[PDB]
């Protein structure tokens, strides 16, 4: 329902590496993140675009302080994806308008630790992972809003990700239309 790949050993490999978990959040723990959120994102101008910037068409923020009710969602997510491992001390929120999308990486080994967890809002859109030295081991993810995907080891390393622009935007043969998306992206130390 949610992955597919381009073959039965690559989802086998990465059942526990690239994980996720439709309907993680309530609507009432989506409407907590999108209060709390949507006021401080709008306080930013979408960026300048950049040919060589993975992220297009965005603004974001960097956020450590958060309410009550934000912070037990955070605890969530620590709880079902990281390991006793550390977090680094924000979290990055990123707001895609729906022009917007993130081309293929691998997020800095040098600022992230293993595992990476985020949680979609808003929109549905796809995440497709392509193996970095061969384009033809791949999975494709479903991020519906509500959405929890973790990413770690293999699936992190290995496997650059994207978030498929609104032409491109198809898990298998299913058309996902794009709209402005909100995550909330957890990462390890490294
Ligand atoms: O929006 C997401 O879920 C992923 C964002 C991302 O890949 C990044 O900021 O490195
Ligand atoms: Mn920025
Ligand atoms: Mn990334």
């Amino acid at each position: 329902m949610w992955v597919r790949g381009s073959g039965p050993s690559v989802l086998s490999r990465l059942q526990d590496a690239a994980v996720v978990r439709p309907g993680f959040l309530s609507t009432a723990e989506e409407e907590t993140l999108s209060r709390e959120l949507e006021p401080e994102l709008r306080r930013r101008r979408y960026e300048y675009d950049h040919w060589d910037a993975a992220i297009h068409g965005f603004r974001e923020t960097e956020k450590s302080r958060w309410s009550e009710a934000s912070r037990a969602i955070l605890r969530r997510v620590q709880a079902a994806a990281f390991g006793p491992q550390t977090l680094l001390s924000s979290v990055h929120v990123l707001d895609l308008e729906a022009r917007g999308y993130i081309k293929p990486h691998v997020d800095s080994i040098k600022f992230c630790g293993a595992t990476i967890a985020g949680l979609s809002l808003l929109s549905p859109s796809v995440m497709r992972l392509v193996h970095t030295q061969e384009p033809g081991e791949w999975l494709e993810l479903l991020l519906e809003p509500g959405s929890l995907y973790i990413l770690r080891g293999s699936a992190r390393y290995d496997f650059s990700h994207e978030i498929l622009r609104d032409e491109e935007s198809f898990f298998g043969e299913r058309r996902i239309p794009r709209g402005r998306r909100i995550s909330v992206i957890c990462r390890s130390l490294p």
